[PDB]
């Protein structure tokens, strides 16, 4: 018994769609959904999507409010659609997927993921919901997350963090670390060994190891000395070079966080979406050093040190592929006389 | 159990809101309501009102589909709101009234016209709906229409024509001539003696008397001779003068209809709404004679002849008040040497 | 080298997309595409679709400008998408299909219909384009049109008429009668025996048989006598009954055309789309007789006479299924004492 | 001599509508009002209301720039409209009331509050404006604020704080504490004894008593010991329980402010408007503990302690009504063995 | 080979327009430009301008990414248009100039500034781009910036700061201090001796002299004593008077910055654009002291002290003109008994 007024009733009374009966009066003006309170219109939702306002309002109300994988993980695993839920992409203020299964009559391609339309699509399944592990076993293509063991299925331990209502966190009162499973063409796929990005913010950056604590506290030369990083170009790659008009290196989020404590900078997110590697048009406010496309990855400093120290430094230019968030990230490694000149997530 | 999807279901299946149960998927984009049919969007409604699209869609679906008084009559009688119906104004593509009573949760000021909010408003009552004659008897302010006699109340015979789904017609299979009643502050009013406008179109004009048949079939001079209209300026007022840059007279719709058979002209409706007197910016295509504000009234030619022949012709300029469609219409009468120079429904 | 400016260049210079090189300056404001001519903006396209304005502009420019099957035929045959063309639905001012194959980067699900994404979809193939008869031979699901015989495939003779740039016509300078072929899961189907709707207009209705000429020229009683139609309720079904508030019958377009010559009426197309059976909210202007949902079919009068004369008239109410335009149309047949009371294309 | 260009002139030159003569060129595009400065358009106003852009621009320019009661107080007192002023609701970026009296020709229902249309509405009157105390005495329904004594009228001392240009403050250079008066149906109403919410922010929370200073400084167990709060469930109600997936208690703003100093959290304001009790969909970032509907009230901790300590703790579940901001707030009190389990502002 | 898809390709791959070949699929919906990434739409640009969305997207992509003069300087120098670049006004989120020269086919009035259409306009030229010094010499009207000496041209040393991608900074890795040159009617104009505004923020205010360090650190009376400012009304003008309902003085940004450290205030920017003197509707949160039009200038405190100490204090009211950012700023100086009462940038 789906309706705009019923979705609005649930939003007003339950904070989201909760299957409750009831209707509140709604008015739609342009891309905004309002409801009357004390005789005046109160905004319930502003449509920032390319879907019609009432359709986007319903998908947002029907968003998954449990800790879910971050959209970058779902994308890296090739997820096309979710089974009977909406994964809301808070970085885009829009549904992470184009279509739905058993969610909304306007976006639904099927009511159940067992319908033949879903067979070619990689359907996301949530083992925490009854019957979804079985649906993944019956699905030709899919990604499954579970909180525990699935008999006979070899697991892949995912990242410690998950997104709960747009807040990325490592759960203490809830479980955020899932087992991951993927199927392509009816065959369970072995997920590769992977590093995970840490999903931290520049403003609220917290070190997650003794090496990261030492990077933020120690001066550049004493950190590079303590961790035997001479010849690995951390001065350029991690700390950043702000002496020329073109900003040098600065590809690790921890390096940007260290710089940010001393002086501010503009980070233009010209493709605003969740991704393992981010590209920013950066402008350093103190110096005026800038770079149109500065690729940044948030790896734990220990993980980045392990990656760079595991490379052969005998060639001028070389592509280094590293698995991060289940995707293969190409890095461009530049060496001279057995030392690193630069190492960065390869542009385009 | 009112909803956007239910209103749309009724529109798709019943041609209008008919209280049926059911829901069809809807999408709202800008000011248009669509529904999915065979996987593609089909337009159900385009909002031309100043109300939110979903609210206007519901009032339009809940429009009165019986022959109703023309909006110009309701306006002339001071009608503010209708009891448990929507009078749709097809000339404005919008609800004739701002608010509703027992129609839509967004526009309702009350569910029943007996609520104290309605007491100061002139509520429209339709005696053809059960209990509405009694609701008018108990209302402080209101206008009542009936098909027959009401005990104790003296009737006012309204116009022969009514609007059925935006088509103004004199009913043959349905009754369109109503008895009108009005109450101001609990007192049944004596509605004044009135002429009625004929509500005809220029393209499909039909004569409704032997005088009108003779006006259309005879030449100007033999019609004026046959009906003894010499000195009443019908050459200017009714036939129109297209010899100068400013178009002379042409204030009776029958005169425009006669001209239209010979040659076309642009009639710019700069205030598009139903009214007893209409104002057009007219441009005659044959001559280039034009007038920014040409007031036009559609009176039966016999009624116009009666009005003009009942005037004192001894003053240069004078305001002549005529009750038409229950409202007071001011006409400007210009005379010289005991003869009419011009006579026109007053502008501003 | 697809671009908005290049599509606009083709529209301005070729009247549609013609693969020409060149760019014209464009401005997009709301849902309208403009181009600068002599320093001022000239409207090229107004988006009436639910797609983004620039995407809809490109699909419209890339529309098929050859005579194509009417959208109602494509829909009845279960067509989902077209191979390397856009079938423009002129009744909806929108693409007939959601997605494209080798047409536009925004709507394309594939570049060639041989891609596995297309295998479950019923792809439309035009045998007049090189290689499309062979692509249909190798397709799992599809509909093929040809002007002549195809080796091995038994044809279904389609309707005489086709749509050329939104004008439905029986071709004299072009071929509009196609052979139809259909495959479901790799198996060539036997298309059923079918009647075809005539796709005529009310304003420009032309009789296509001696029976239709006699229906329009003769009086009701002498036509029913000449064709031995007594007891078949043509007075109600075809001619229409305008004596009561609810308009009786009037379900054949020829009957509406005959009425239209005498007096006008409002036909409200509340679901504006191409379909075998149309539903109108009709209001007769002469009488005020009206009907919320008046189902109308344009069948050749001889075909309708054949259908009604081939029914058992011994039951009160019964569903009569008739294959029309390759689809199953349910009619409601009402009889009393061995005579027809009513017969109408079923509503909802 | 009201005009869009005159309103814009006043905004540009006076910072708001100040009755000055003059006109500046304006352009309206979509929902934004611009003015030309140095040959380019500069945004003057973005319409976030459901009123037409030019109408909302005028009401915003004509907003009251003196300290006025917070919208939650006006709503709790049943205020429908203001006399000859606009109370701007800065939390909704819109007028607090639908209609106006003597403010704008598009929204005005009357020019003076003495017009009979205003009699049923509760009109807000401002004793600081000449003749408004007299207008309240003559009004059938109304709310009056004054800075002092009104002869014969029993006052209600309002909150210490008022809103000045959207900034809630306790005035030092201006008076913000008003006397309140209310009339219903021509009869002056006795306003009840009430507590007042403190109207504080989470980010800039300041303690307003020694108890509040001790709550923020002392550890949970030593505060509960110092103030003899054992058995009153402050650990759940005020401090909050973040150990389970569902966040426990956390209904006093001071508790959220204390938590916020240690770790951040998302507070989703799903009904964004000023109200005595607010509902938030909260997500704790440290733990992942969340609650769809977490009712929060900003009471002075001493006032909340007084309310909870004045309750009978001998029943399992009970509704406790407390007057706050002149409205009756229902609280749900849950007890077991003579001790509080929970106490919260009752949902829906 | 300009196109929307090519501009979008450059934005996605280069962070701005960089003349690269390539096309990405784009969708335009309302005022937003999107591109498809991982099957979903990602916002590339939101149009906040009065230009069409696709046109504004192109001008923003073609914005100057080198340090450029702040828009207030260009405006004060009478700049109408820029030669072959777009100066993006980040305070208005729009192009600083209406038209372009050799930038975009929709906004271009010419391809080269040597075209006769540009002769009456003051064209901005950038000496850092090849051939632009020559173009300024050949231009009838223009403003030129250079990093060094132009033979025969007398320079004007501009401000130390410039805007790089919307960040105002004094360059360390880039040059931000330019030589300025202006031509009116083919004649090189002598730019006047001028002070420069410091372009600082309230939130991140940094003192740029020992006097500014002492103003922020010392108490009001000891600063006025140390710098011999008795009788110059700094208590009113710079520190601000918050004791009355109307906020007194507070016209120097440093005074607002000092106040901001102690308590917050609302600064309503009612004409949001870059200008030498800014007007704010200020509301002090601590006291409730407010002012509709509070003119604020960010001068180095030493420069303001020099200006006020260089005035004759023997007249009641007097206009003091001071050249700041190349424009003449009128100040209103009020004196009594040889002492300053007030001194402020003259309103309107
Ligand atoms: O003829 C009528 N058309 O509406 C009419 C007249 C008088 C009535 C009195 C009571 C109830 C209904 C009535 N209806
Ligand atoms: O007559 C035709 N109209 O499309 C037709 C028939 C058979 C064909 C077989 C192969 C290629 C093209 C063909 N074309």
């Amino acid at each position: 018994a789906m309706s705009l007024e019923n979705v609005a009733f649930n939003v007003v009374n339950k904070g989201h769609f909760d299957g409750q009966q009831g209707e509140v009066p709604v008015s739609i003006i342009n891309n905004t959904v309002y409801t009357k309170v004390d005789g005046v219109d109160v905004e319930l939702f502003e449509n920032k999507t390319t879907l019609p306002v009432n359709v986007a309002f319903e998908l947002w109300a029907k968003r998954n409010i449990k800790p879910v994988p971050e959209v970058k993980i779902l994308n890296n695993l090739g997820v096309d659609i979710a089974a009977n839920t909406v994964i809301w992409d808070y970085k885009r203020d829009a549904p992470a997927h184009i279509s739905t299964i058993g969610v909304c009559s306007m976006t639904d391609i099927a009511k159940k993921p067992t319908e033949t339309i879903c067979a070619p699509l990689t359907v996301f399944f949530d083992g925490r919901v009854d019957g979804q592990v079985d649906l993944f076993r019956n699905a030709r293509n899919g990604v499954l997350i579970t909180e525990g063991s699935v008999k006979g299925l070899q697991p892949s331990v995912g990242p410690k963090q998950a997104s709960l209502n747009g807040v990325t966190l490592i759960g203490e009162a809830v479980k955020t670390q899932f087992n991951y499973y993927k199927k392509v063409d009816g065959v369970v796929q072995q997920l590769p060994e992977t590093y995970f990005t840490q999903s931290r913010n520049l403003q609220e950056f917290k070190p997650r190891s003794q090496m990261e604590i030492d990077f933020l506290e120690l001066a550049m030369d004493e950190f590079i000395e303590r961790y035997k990083l001479e010849g690995y170009a951390f001065e350029h790659i991690v700390y950043g070079d702000f002496s020329h008009s073109q900003l040098g290196g600065l590809h690790l989020l921890i390096g940007l966080a260290k710089r940010f404590k001393e002086s501010p900078f503009e980070l233009e997110d010209f493709i605003p979406m969740d991704s393992t590697v981010k590209n920013y048009f950066i402008t350093d406010a103190q110096t005026g050093s800038s770079k149109c496309v500065c690729s940044v990855i948030d790896l734990l400093l220990d993980d980045f040190v392990e990656i760079i120290k595991s490379q052969d430094l005998s060639v001028v230019s070389k592509v280094v592929k590293v698995t991060i968030d289940y995707t293969e990230i190409s890095f461009m490694l530049w060496c001279k006389d057995g030392h690193v000149e630069t190492f960065y997530p390869k542009l385009q």
